[PDB]
């Protein structure tokens, strides 16, 4: 991984030493990427629904993870499964129920730093992975993606800066993560959102992520050609809101 420092240093450390988990994969792939661009086509509005218990921007919320899911199966494009313990209290048995419960498509959303992980998502029902270009080198990032790729996974690549979305570029990403929040700081800059969106050429499938709270700025954001919105905090707190969102 790169030089990093803070809780980012702490929870790529606990990723690497993370142990394997023994499942056999029960579902097929259902793709995310392919789905997103069905609700385009449709003009649905693409929701990924995110689930996560605690964050280091937020409150605990206890949720059923099972319930949430059986509700955002009716609604939502796919789900994101925070499967990091130590800050998300995530869990790889929680992936694990709720793959085997819906069959919409979903995201495993971690550090990931080595390929035991993409297995660990294939074998456990994920769909695709989340990879994070500020904690990979260029090098383990195409090789990440080469490898998620082998098993049929087109991975979510996010990017928070000019420097990530270049490399997102060089590697080959075809599916673009834009997270307005900075990792490292818990900073939300929605401007350089903006800014980043723009850049990306229209072939590439584009997720906005965090801070969003409000339909209008679902509304404002797809003029500008974000494909998929994922929300975390604003469902997790209020379900329902889906509703309100995708109208």
């Amino acid at each position: 991984p790169r030089y990093l420092k803070g809780w980012l240093k702490d929870v790529v450390q606990l990723s690497l030493r993370r142990p394997s988990f023994r499942a056999s994969r029960q579902r097929p792939i259902i793709s995310l990427n392919e789905r997103i661009l069905e609700f385009n086509k449709r003009n649905i509005t693409a929701i990924i629904a995110e689930y996560k218990r605690k964050s280091p921007s937020g409150l605990d919320v206890e949720r059923d993870p099972i319930e949430y899911s059986k509700f955002m199966e009716r609604y939502a494009v796919g789900l994101s499964i925070l499967t990091e313990e130590k800050y998300f209290n995530g869990s790889y048995e929680t992936l694990r129920k709720i793959a085997s419960s819906v069959s919409i498509p979903i995201l495993m959303k971690d550090f990931i730093v080595k390929e035991s992980q993409i297995d660990d998502a294939y074998n456990l029902g994920a769909d695709t992975v989340l990879l994070i270009v500020k904690i990979l080198t260029e090098r383990e990032l195409e090789s990440l993606l080469e490898y998620a790729r082998s098993y049929g996974m087109e991975p979510l690549i996010e990017i928070n800066d000019e420097n990530d979305l270049d490399i997102a570029l060089r590697i080959g990403a075809r599916f673009i993560g834009i997270n307005s929040r900075d990792l490292e700081t818990l900073e939300i800059n929605k401007e350089n959102q903006r800014k980043l969106i723009s850049m990306i050429p229209s072939n590439v499938v584009k997720v906005a992520e965090s801070g969003i709270s409000e339909r209008n700025e679902i509304e404002e954001l797809r003029k500008l050609g974000v494909n998929a919105f994922l929300i975390g905090s604003s469902l997790m707190r209020n379900p329902e809101k889906i509703k309100e969102f995708i109208l």
